[PDB]
């Protein structure tokens, strides 16, 4: 399913936002972390991140699950372009790969569980 | 709940009359825009919009307004697929998805008026 975010704010408006927070805060990279459709986890409020440049998928998806409030028991996975990520990658890899044309990186998030 | 347009235009010519319309105008998206059956709102004579890709679907809504005559206080509602279309959602995004296999993409529009 497609982005929630991208749906409800313009093009224009997403672009502008994303190009201010590299310029405000050129250490960071401007994440949009969606749930998941299928998955049981809860859907973030504010689910824009202005992430650390020099952190691993690992570390963003710690400081994802501080917000999730996921039991530290279950695995938790993110998503970029459909496919699942290693936590081994740079974050400012799967952002220059993967960013979309407003400036932002699409994520989703996902727990163990699944509905069916 | 289906559409006249298609009725009353041929497959081939309408697939023909899309490739058309895309190829001398690269920037503008082909759209067939027709009132939803229960409204109390005017077709259209007219119902083919060649929509600049960058339009936004409130954009396109402000433009339809003009040519359909509806008084400012009155809403303006476009659907595709049999839903209501988000004012900030971009046109060149319902196109990529929801286009016909003709190569249009079909809407249809209503004010707050039906009948019962
Ligand atoms: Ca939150
Ligand atoms: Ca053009
Ligand atoms: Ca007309
Ligand atoms: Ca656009």
């Amino acid at each position: 399913k497609d982005s929630k975010y991208k749906m409800s704010h313009t093009f224009e408006s997403r672009q502008s936002d994303a190009a201010k927070v590299r310029e405000r805060h050129p250490d960071r990279l401007p994440i949009i972390c969606e749930k998941v459709y299928n998955s049981d986890i809860g859907e973030l409020d504010r689910c824009k991140f202005l992430v650390p440049s020099d952190l691993t998928v690992g570390q963003f998806v710690s400081v994802l699950r501080k917000r999730v409030q996921l039991e530290a028991e279950s695995a938790l996975f993110v998503y970029t372009n459909d496919t699942v990520l290693p936590s081994s990658a740079q974050m400012a890899d799967i952002y220059s790969k993967y960013k979309d044309e407003d400036g932002f990186l699409y994520m989703k998030y996902s727990g163990e569980a699944t509905f069916g």
